[PDB]
C-alpha cells in the first residue's frame, strides 16, 4: 500500500505537492518545501524582472478560505533558474518551476533558457495561463485566441513535455474549446485545475471594509470554497484530454479532498491555502489520511481508483 | 425599527424574496411565499410550454451549500400569467415573474404576452439571461453580442421597466464589457446578481459516485460557497450601473450574509439554497438579524449603509 508514482519520467513518494504561490517564493521557503514529506514542489510564478508586487494587506484566510491580489511578486527568474540549476537536492523530490510572463516575448524568453536545464537536471514546467494580457482583455485562459499563441510559441520556444496552470471554468462550451485548444498541443504533457476563482470579494461585517488593499478588495479564492468547482475541472479535463495528466488543485484541506480530487481523475495534487494556513505539517497529515481512507476501502494504489468516479445511471 | 423601502414604484416589507427556483414552482408554493414574511416573490423560471425536467436525484445539498441542474422544470407560462393575472393577492406582497425561454423568439412571445398584465397588475419581469444559446456556444450573459440581441428583441417586445438575473463572472474584463451592454438598455432599471456558479461538480468519498443524476453529476453552486463570488458581482455591477438597482443573490443563511449583501450596493437580497432547507420561516429570522445589526450599528435605514463597503484606500 503506497502513495507513489511515476509520472512525465519522473518517480514520486506521493502525490502531494504546494500549489505554486504558496511556500515557494524564497530560497528559504524553497528548501522548506523540499525538506517537507511533500512528493514534489513548485516555484512561486515568475517574470523576468524581480517584482515586490502590490501594497499590502494583499493576502486574508478565513474559516472557508483565502483571497488574494498578490500581483506576481517574485525574485525574478534568473533566481529560480539558479536554484532549479544549482541549487535545488533533486534526490530529495522532483521540481517544478512556474513562469507567469506579462506577454508572449517574457514567457518565450524564459523558456528558452530554461530548456537546457530541464533536460540538463530534470526540471519540469508549469506555464501559468492566468499571467495578465493587455490590461482591458481576460486573463489569457479566458482568451482562446491568445491561449493558442502562448503556445504555439512556448512550444516552438521550449521544445520540451511541460504543463498550463489553469483557472476554473463554468460553462461547458467553455470546458469544449479549452481543452480543444489545449488537444493541439502534443508537448502539454499535463493539466492543473485550477487556479484561484476569480475576482471575489470578501467583506468584514464588523469594519463594513474590504480585507484586502489592491483592486478595490477584488481577489483570487482559495480553500473551501472552490473544491466542487475544482473538481469539475479536473474532471472535465480528465474527461476531454485522454493523452495528457491532470493535476488537480483546489479546497484540498484532507486526506478526504485528495481523495475525491484523484477520483475525478488528479495524478498530483496540490496544496494551495491549506498549506498556507496549517504549514508544511500539513503533508504527514494528508498522506496518513488518504491511506486510512484507502485502507479501509481496500485500495492498494492510485491508479485503482483515479479518474473511476461514478456516475448515476 | 423596520426595512420597508419602495422601488420601482412598488412598496416592499423588506429587502428579502426567495430566489427564482425556489419555493415558487406551483400555485401552493407561491401561496407559501406569498403568506411567508418575505417582502416579494418571483416564480420559478419559465419556458412557452410546460417541461417536467432531468432525471431526479437533480439537487442536493451539504452544510456548505448545493448543487443542482432541474433541467427548468416548469409549469409553462400559462398558468404563471394565470397567477400572475388571476391568482396573486398584490396587497400581501409584489410579484416578481422569471422567464427563461429557449429561444429569442420564446422569450419574444411571452412578455408581449405578459406586458399587457404587467401595465394592469403591475407584475415585474425578471428574465434570465443564463438561458440557452445556439449550438456551440455558452450561455447568452456570456456571450455578449448574443446578450445585446436578446436586450434589443425583449426591450421592444415588452417596452416597460424589467430586469435581468445574471450569472457570475469573475474577470474585471468581462464586468467591464457586461455592464456596458446592460447600460445600451433604459429598461433594464435593476440586476439581479448572481445566478448559481456554473458546473460545480459534488462527489461522495464513500460511495465514490457523483450525487446528482444528469450532467455526469456537474450542475450550478448555491450556498456558503459562492458569497464572495455573489459580493463581487454585486459591487462590480452596482458601481458600474449607477442608473440601475442592484438585487444580491447568493450565499445568503443570515441577516449578516444580508448586511454584507446590502453594503455592497444591493436593494433586494434574494434567498435561495437557505430558503430551500430551512424553509419560509428563514424570513422572520432574517429580518430580526438585520434589524439587530442595524441597531448594533446605530443605521436606521438600509439607505444609509446601502453601497457603503470601505475600500482600503
Ligand atoms: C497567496 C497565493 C498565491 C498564489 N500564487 C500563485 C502563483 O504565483 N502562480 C499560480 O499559478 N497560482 C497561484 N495561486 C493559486 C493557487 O495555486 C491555487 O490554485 C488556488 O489558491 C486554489 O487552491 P487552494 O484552494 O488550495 O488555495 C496562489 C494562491 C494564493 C492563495
Ligand atoms: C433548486 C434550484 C432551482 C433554481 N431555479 C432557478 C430558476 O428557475 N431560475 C433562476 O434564475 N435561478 C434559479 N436558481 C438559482 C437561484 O435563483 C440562485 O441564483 C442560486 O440558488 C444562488 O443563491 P443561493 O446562494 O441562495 O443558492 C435555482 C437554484 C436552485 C438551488
Ligand atoms: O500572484 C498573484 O497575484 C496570483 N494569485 C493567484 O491566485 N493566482 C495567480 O496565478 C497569481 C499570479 C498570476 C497573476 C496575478 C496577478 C497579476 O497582476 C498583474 C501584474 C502585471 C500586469 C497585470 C496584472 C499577475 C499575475
Ligand atoms: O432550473 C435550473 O436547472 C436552473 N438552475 C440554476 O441554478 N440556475 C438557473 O437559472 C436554472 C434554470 C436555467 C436553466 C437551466 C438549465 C437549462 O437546461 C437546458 C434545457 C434545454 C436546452 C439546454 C439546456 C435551461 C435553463
Amino acid at each position: 500500500m503506497c502513495l507513489k508514482l511515476n509520472l512525465l519520467d519522473h518517480v514520486f513518494a506521493n502525490p502531494f505537492m504546494n500549489a505554486a504561490g504558496v511556500l515557494c517564493s524564497t530560497e528559504e521557503d524553497l528548501r522548506c518545501m523540499t525538506a517537507s514529506s511533500s512528493g514534489a514542489l513548485v516555484s512561486k510564478s515568475c517574470t523576468s524582472a524581480p517584482r515586490d508586487g502590490n501594497p499590502e494587506p494583499r493576502y486574508m484566510a478565513f474559516p472557508l478560505g483565502s483571497i488574494n491580489s498578490m500581483g506576481l511578486p517574485n525574485l525574478g527568474f534568473d533566481f529560480y533558474l539558479k536554484y532549479a540549476s544549482d541549487l535545488h537536492d533533486y534526490s530529495k523530490k522532483p521540481l517544478f518551476l512556474s513562469i507567469s510572463g506579462l506577454s508572449v516575448e517574457e514567457n518565450v524568453a524564459m523558456v528558452r533558457r530554461l530548456a537546457p536545464v530541464a533536460q540538463e537536471k530534470g526540471v519540469l514546467l508549469e506555464l501559468n495561463l492566468s499571467c495578465p494580457n493587455v490590461p482591458g482583455k481576460p486573463q489569457v485562459a479566458y482568451d482562446f485566441e491568445a491561449m493558442r499563441t502562448y503556445l504555439q510559441q512556448v512550444s516552438l520556444a521550449y521544445g520540451l513535455p511541460f504543463g498550463v496552470k489553469m483557472p476554473p471554468y463554468f460553462d461547458i462550451a467553455h470546458f469544449d474549446t479549452a481543452a480543444a485548444v489545449l488537444n493541439e498541443f502534443p508537448l502539454v504533457k499535463f493539466v492543473t485545475c485550477v487556479n484561484s476563482v476569480g475576482n471575489g470579494l470578501v467583506i468584514d461585517a464588523e469594519s463594513e471594509s474590504v480585507v484586502i488593499k489592491p483592486k478595490q478588495g477584488f481577489g483570487g479564492l482559495g480553500g473551501k470554497y472552490i473544491l466542487p468547482t475544482a473538481l469539475a475541472n479536473v474532471n472535465a479535463f480528465y474527461r476531454r484530454c485522454p493523452d495528457k495528466l491532470v493535476f488537480g488543485c483546489g479546497g484540498v484541506y484532507s486526506g478526504e479532498d485528495a481523495f475525491l480530487h484523484i477520483l475525478a481523475g488528479a495524478s498530483m495534487v496540490q496544496v494551495g491555502t491549506a498549506l498556507q494556513e496549517e504549514g508544511p505539517g500539513i503533508f504527514t497529515r494528508l498522506e496518513d489520511e488518504l491511506l486510512e481512507i484507502m485502507a479501509r476501502k481496500g485500495y492498494r494504489t492510485l491508479e485503482e481508483f483515479r479518474g473511476r468516479v461514478k456516475t448515476i445511471e
